[PDB]
């Protein structure tokens, strides 16, 4: 895997490889994250591996990733969504579009994207791949949003950006 790497607007410089673009000097990537619900509205949450370079053991929505080049967003979300976890999805639907951060973990690792969110229902059962995911739960978003409120610090850092928007956070609910 490569990230894209992005100059003032949107636009695409060159690559590089995964785990060497994320340090503690980041530069600007483009990546994607969505929310997955299943046929009864619940959320999906997954707590990364202990093994992931960023944020590692952290609980944070459904999936996040990267996009390769030449690839559209929606198929970067189906190929991580089948990868981490096993599963299959409806077509990715887009709930905040503009969204992009920086955030600096525990280990000082960082995290610098133009990240597009989306949200979408799976179609099959979980296949969890445990290089990629260490734990998870299938929740009432009004709980996690819930969550997110009270004690943002317990989740990733993007997880609670794209939560507490006030119209990604109602695009949601219209999931449930
Ligand atoms: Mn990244």
């Amino acid at each position: 895997e490569h990230v894209i790497l992005l100059n003032a607007q949107g636009v695409p410089t060159g690559t590089l490889e995964k785990y060497a673009a994320h340090t503690a000097d980041t530069r600007l990537h483009l990546a994607f994250s969505s929310w997955l619900f299943n046929a009864k509205g619940q959320l999906l949450v997954t707590r990364r591996a202990l093994s992931k370079k960023a944020w590692p053991g952290v609980w944070t929505n459904s999936v996040a990733g990267h996009p390769q080049l030449g690839e559209s967003n929606e198929d970067a979300v189906i190929r991580r969504c089948r990868y981490e976890l096993g599963v299959e999805i409806t077509p990715p639907e887009s709930i905040y579009p503009d969204f992009r951060y920086r955030a600096t973990d525990p280990s000082g690792i960082v995290e610098n994207e133009v990240c597009p969110v989306f949200a979408a229902r799976t179609t099959s059962a979980l296949q969890i791949n445990d290089d990629e995911v260490m734990d998870y739960q299938w929740c009432d978003l009004a709980d996690v949003l819930h969550g997110i409120d009270a004690t943002p610090w317990a989740f990733s850092p993007w997880m609670v950006m794209q939560a507490t928007n006030r119209e990604a956070r109602k695009r949601l609910s219209a999931f449930t």
